[PDB]
């Protein structure tokens, strides 16, 4: 009473809540993160590099790992960081600066462009990890 | 080619918005019995309005009483093609809420009033029987038009 | 450890059912003004019933008129702890729909009647003002109890 | 009119439709399928083996591939088939008959038990494919 009707709550409440929870889940995939292999390591062992979103969603954290992790990678421990605010664009495939030259690698390549003319270049280990980053970056941006 | 990780954004999310949208519209397909406005002595005092199953036309027609069963789309005299709708207005902005003489409405019914403007001179004027039917129509018409 | 492919079943699906559930319950938190039953000459002719924000207690109390603003939970005389509810009955199975004398209800209101049975002798008896409020209460009580 | 209210459609319509579409999506992941490497091939090349659900959801189809596919694998072309009706159980990890003996492989192992005491044993290529099969089999069963 005496105005308004729960008939409205499908559009006014249920719909935005569902969009929000799907948004949050696209972002939480990034918070969890991905371990990438250091492809040009020429160390005796395999070397790894981790990238993940901070818990408040405002900062990318990334850095070298001595081993592939079997659990959570604390973000503050990683060497490097990138304010999400400082991201200009995400580019994909042939558009990536490290891809100017191979059909399968192009499907896995993405780059984050930031600042002056800086770029954080990736080659995802598989198409699921690739989709996690590109979809999560779309949500973020 | 292309991971199932994408189907939250690309499949589940639009299919959920489509379900919600279709439900808002199907509430008008069911339709509503309205009190007839400017009804003379001895004329039918009700009329029914419902959206066609394909969501393309509003069917409507007078009724002698509030119906106990379903009123099929085809049995209603009149059609208003949805494409012909200019706008929906509510409350004080409805022509039937601007009557000055014997046709004036009680102000008590202001929160219940809406009109569909079509064809740059015409209205379908409504007074909802209640606030829930009001919301069915205004929310349903939002879905049919903008959102 | 453990893929994001699982979060359709394990995260999105339960969070959607929880949203829907919480909405059905929050419709009772808003509550409804009911017509007072067996009201004597000069007694308050309305009463309000609403669920506590934590969904644990039904608050209710008499009102002199149908309220224009919100009726806060705390201002209502009486509490019925949800845990104390045995059952919900409807229509012909409501005690107030079995009255034989001066307290009998018009049969027209049968589809609007429901009662909450509590404490193995007591009822809160309701006649919903309309079919939409009826559904708010019956659907809301289903969510509070079974589903 | 004159009975019922759209207030009911959250519980009676929206809720089951959403469960159904999520069900359908867990099953469609299987319809698309997964290419598995033939780990004990000792052919000159890599050999592959595909497994997928039929479009009507009633039959598993699987068989050897000469190459990793870059597209849709028609199900009728695959050598073998398994009525879903004939599936007794899905077992996981240490419970798998091919796992009686290695923490990372156990996380990827699953077996479909069918018929007499038959078993179709798998080692998923990655944790995403593993989850696609186990979640999809749960939906199916």
């Amino acid at each position: 009473g005496p105005l308004g009707s729960p008939i409205l709550e499908l559009k006014e409440k249920i719909q935005p809540e569902i969009l929000e929870l799907i948004k949050q889940q696209r972002l939480n995939r990034l918070v969890e993160g991905t371990c990438f292999r250091k492809l040009n390591a020429r160390r005796r062992q395999d070397k790894f590099w981790y990238c993940r979103l901070s818990p408040n969603h405002k900062v990318l954290h990334y850095g070298d790992l001595e081993e592939s992790p079997q659990g959570e990678v604390p973000h503050d421990s990683l060497q490097d960081k990138l304010p999400v605010a400082d991201i200009k664009a995400v580019v994909t495939g042939k558009d990536c600066p490290h891809m100017k030259e191979n059909k399968e690698v192009l499907e896995l390549a993405f780059s984050i462009l930031y600042d002056s003319n800086c770029q954080l270049n990736f080659i995802a280990p598989d198409k699921h990890e690739y989709c996690i980053w590109t979809d999560g970056l779309n949500a973020l941006l």
